């Protein structure tokens, strides 16, 4: 219900990156769980604004995805879940990550 006991079942080393061919994009990647209950089906993605009550949660085939559609120079909080037959476990260590306007250079 509430009650949270931290477990291997989650991925490690989360580590947000971002795109230097792709603006307002999070690349989210992590590694395998030390163990799990029983064959993963896959790794879910959720990530939310640091100001923000809405979090987006997809599918990931890899031990990373690419999060879109989102603001540029702004804190973005993300966190994988490894997902097995029954459903999602503890959630992975949530890191944050400030994105970036463009990685060109500078002219005005």
């Amino acid at each position: 219900g509430s009650s949270g006991s931290s477990g291997p079942d989650a991925p490690r080393n989360l580590q947000l990156s971002l795109p230097r061919e792709a603006e307002g994009v999070i690349v989210g990647h992590w590694a395998p769980p030390i163990h799990t209950h029983g064959l993963i089906r896959e790794y879910i993605v959720e990530y939310s604004r640091s100001g923000s009550k809405m979090w987006a949660s997809q599918r990931a085939a890899s031990n990373f995805t690419e999060i879109k559609n989102l603001l540029v120079n702004t804190l973005y909080t993300v966190r994988v879940a490894a997902v097995t037959s029954r459903g999602i476990g503890n959630w992975s260590d949530s890191k944050s990550i400030t994105t970036i306007k463009g990685s060109g250079p500078s002219s005005g």
